[PDB]
């Protein structure tokens, strides 16, 4: 599958953080999940490409298989699963881009290529 | 990890049966996407061994790899992951037991087990 190189890795989760949490709490809890295998949150942000705050509840990030695997021990943590693109003609994993701690909008045209 | 053998696989599907859907309305959307894979609706009931429906909605089924990567492309399913016990001394792969269309509760112990 394209972008499925195993060094991005899809992470899902339960109720991050915590029950009727805002988009700004799952992101948190998002960043400081993934902060507990990479060092620190300024280097969780660095690495997450893209969160998800509907559908399902999680995010994408670039680390490798090893590290993957030491999140799934984490608490909040259900899978995690080898990432691929949704939009290969633009790299996209697909969600709500995120980039350096913040939320991207794609173009109108691009959104639609993102769209189930 | 224990159970995981690659043919027993965890599917997670998007809203099965709809927006606000009965427990019987998921079931039957998981049996129903599982039979276009597996040829029919009385072979989905033997194949699904548990059912999800809080915390994430989904199913576990014992499928080969071909045809988990037939699920992948069906409208409705979100993740298709191989399988593994939580209950590893009674080969529990955990949710709600499923057996024969039916869901089955565990004995008080291994509920807590699971």
């Amino acid at each position: 599958f394209p972008g499925c190189d195993y060094e991005h890795w899809l992470i899902v989760m339960d109720k991050p953080g915590g029950e009727g949490a805002t988009k700004q709490q799952m992101i948190d809890c998002y960043i400081q999940t993934l902060a507990k295998v990479v060092g620190s949150e300024e280097e969780a942000k660095k690495r997450i490409y893209n969160v998800s705050c509907e559908r399902y509840l999680g995010f994408g990030c670039e680390i490798d298989e090893e590290t993957s695997t030491k999140l799934e021990g984490l608490p909040g943590v259900l899978f995690v699963l080898p990432d691929s693109y949704v939009d290969p003609e633009n790299k996209d994993y697909g969600a709500e881009l995120f980039v350096n701690g913040e939320i991207v909008q794609r173009s109108p045209e691009r959104q639609r290529r993102v769209e189930p």
